[PDB]
């Protein structure tokens, strides 16, 4: 057991794990959209493409808390991996609003830690956060806002033609 | 006080302390238009891009008439900048009529400043004006002009998509 | 308006806007102090330098927060930026001893802003502040400090002599 | 005699033959005070390189006044030399003094002249003028009005000490 293991609570060792877990689901879920923009009948690569980026994102956030984890010495714990919440996930629209959904999920558990790290007087999980999570949550959702925007107002005027562009002009192909 | 001052009215020295406050209004002015098309409800980069270019380049046009006024011997003096006339910018077409009024405006105030440095014969007043801003004034509302027939041209026919067409294939992004 | 917001008071949205503000009308100050010392009757380039490098450093801090502004779905708001306190500064010394004052209460407002962010549980704030201003800050005082203290053990001496002396042999020009 | 003289009223080209003699006499004054702080008993190298660099740039300027007077198909026509005013300088502020003095002297004949070209509607020789010497002159008297200000500040505070630091620290030897 722990020879190293100094202000680190129960608590926080526990949501550690249970973030863990959230994480890779994320990247799970990341996984599946990206498949199903490659299928044959939807056919869009960029939106492909920039959802395997998010799934190899989250797993990577995953293995730097588990490797805090165990330099803090807690102890990691693995649950089961429930399944993406969709088997098929409809337009780029459809898509930018649920991964939207999901990173706003995540980043209101980061803040939820960072709460309870402060309330622990954890100072080393806080800035753990603040430098490896907070700001990089703020910039991707940013970034999905300008996305959904740009889609929204493309999808108004000619659906299949927005679509079209959007994945040719905005994401990288 | 002056030992250098020569052939310089008070006259063109308070026209030029007011020129001054004019290109940092302007400069003042892109810097909001330029983070309004940054909004996450707006999201056109281009066009951000595009007006916080021009903000630099107004911000340069006073630095240079402030060295020009001390080479003669005036004072710099400042005033207020009063905000932008608005808060939000509208379309696309919206902000781009409202800074070629704007630009217009600045030529004016400069051909007004030529004119009374003429009647003044003051050589290298009109001279300065002539090498460093009058032809950047007129090249660039040349341009502005170019862009608002293009983009008139787009949301004519779709006004969403007219609008994403000219940010990706136009402005520099 | 905003699908991205999150854990952003509206407390913290206006104290942002407001530090935009003052972040700007400290621009302007370095931006007047500067022209005054390269005036032919004051003409210590090495002062001039120091405070133009000190009005950029003000004019990008302010784009830093309109950026963040808008990274977390706030709205960006200006208002008119208050001319500077003085039209002339007087000696090295007096400019020197007004831009620790200015700094002062720039670090103030920092100071009360980060307050406000740890009283409304906004770690993403809380962070910015720290990775970008808070040190900056501290060094900049530490910096005039260090000039006043130098000017001040030159100009007891022998005033001109002094002021010549710092301006070539400290300040880069 | 001319096949090419077009726009070339015998007024100007007299002038400019006038302005020639004025800037060949000034670039003889520039000699004298250059060897004169060449002097085993003065010894001030970055000042003796200041003048003769000048007396060298005026010489440039007669000659590109008589190119210019070949090119419009006028007659260069050479007048007696005055010997510089004073054989002995006195100190690098009566020097400078005395620079700035001669400087503005040829200033008014530019702007004289550039009143004359105006007067006869001869524009080429208008834009001659401010091209290649209203701005020079600008330049310098600044320049000049610089060192008088911080020469003045030296040498009440202690004279011998304050000339040789001018020298050693602002001037290029
Ligand atoms: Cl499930
Ligand atoms: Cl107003
Ligand atoms: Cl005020
Ligand atoms: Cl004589």
């Amino acid at each position: 057991s722990s020879q190293i293991r100094q202000n680190y609570s129960t608590e926080v060792e526990a949501a550690v794990n249970r973030l863990v877990n959230l994480y890779l689901r994320a990247s799970y879920t990341y996984l599946s959209l990206g498949f199903y923009f490659d299928r044959d009948d939807v056919a869009l690569e960029g939106v492909c493409h920039f959802f395997r980026e998010l799934a190899e994102e989250k797993r990577e956030g995953a293995e730097r808390l588990l490797k805090m984890q165990n330099q803090r010495g807690g102890r990691a714990l693995f649950q089961d991996l429930q399944k993406p919440s969709q088997d098929e996930w409809g337009t780029t629209l459809d898509a930018m609003k649920a991964a939207i959904v999901l990173e706003k999920s995540l980043n209101q558990a980061l803040l939820d830690l960072h709460a309870l790290g402060s309330a622990q007087a954890d100072p080393h999980l806080c800035d753990f956060l603040e430098s490896h999570f907070l700001d990089e949550e703020v910039k991707l959702i940013k970034k999905m806002g300008d996305h959904l925007t740009n889609i929204q107002r493309l999808v108004g005027s000619q659906a299949g033609l927005g679509e079209y562009l959007f994945e040719r002009l905005t994401l990288k192909h």
